[PDB]
């Protein structure tokens, strides 16, 4: 069963923002929002999508694991850690557009869509360039139904070998400490309106899990790190986190 608290809203409207934080507790199977309607409405997943991409990718062998380095293409971009060296864990952790490009062209359109069917990702739709639509092209994704995709990820119930998922879940951990460990990826949609960034994963506790999917609007890249802040905020007045 799924709550609507709207006095959450107060977390984006204080920063002059709109968005939605989707909260789900494992050992209680039970949901949180403060807007149902825009948890579920479907947005394009941006860099989330290298999630779903870097499992199709290893289970193919197009990436061989987390330690294969993908050269620089010597081609300068403006995000300045993108013009050097990655393997899979850097490439996630600065969201690495261009190396994700290249594992696609290699994956290929009918595996490309035959996975995303498998995984039951979003509206399983790459319409678009094979190198491009999880930026401009037709896929898109609700929080709630990240929520669901990445539930089966933790459980390594996805259609792609238990190796794969562990090295993809390796790829995720952003933070950890004595009191829980977040795996999870950013994401920043701007090709098509409205502009939202993401903010998908898990909070991993000792003895349960909560399954977080926020995303909010992002009209310019100055609100950025409000993503993650504002996630932080509602676990900790949740008491999730200290
Ligand atoms: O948070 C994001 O989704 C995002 C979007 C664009 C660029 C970068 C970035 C900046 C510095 C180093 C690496 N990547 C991150």
């Amino acid at each position: 069963e799924w709550q609507e608290n709207k006095s959450w809203n107060a977390h984006f409207t204080e920063h002059k923002s709109q968005g939605v934080v989707v909260l789900w507790n494992e050992n209680k199977q039970q949901g949180f929002t403060n807007n149902l309607k825009r948890a579920n409405q479907a947005f394009l997943p941006a860099s989330t999508f290298k999630i779903p991409n870097s499992l199709i990718a290893l289970d193919l062998g197009v990436v061989k694991d987390e330690h294969q380095v993908f050269k620089w293409d010597g081609q300068t971009r403006d995000i300045a850690t993108w013009n050097r060296d990655h393997n899979l864990i850097t490439a996630m952790k600065y969201s690495v557009v261009p190396v994700y490009q290249e594992f696609a062209r290699q994956i290929g359109e009918a595996r490309m869509s035959k996975m995303l069917h498998a995984f039951d990702y979003g509206n399983e739709d790459i319409s678009g360039n094979v190198d491009s639509f999880w930026l401009d092209g037709g896929i898109r994704i609700s929080a709630t139904e990240q929520i669901s995709f990445l539930r089966k990820l933790y459980h390594n119930k996805l259609h792609v070998s238990e190796r794969s998922q562990r090295i993809v879940k390796q790829a995720m951990l952003t933070e950890a400490n004595g009191d829980y460990i977040i795996r999870a990826k950013t994401g920043y949609s701007t090709r098509i309106e409205p502009k939202i960034g993401w903010w998908v994963g898990w909070v991993e506790l000792d003895d349960n899990v909560w399954f977080f999917a926020m995303n909010m609007d992002m009209p310019t890249s100055d609100g950025l790190g409000l993503r993650q802040a504002i996630t932080k905020e509602v676990l900790k007045q949740e008491k999730i986190i200290p």
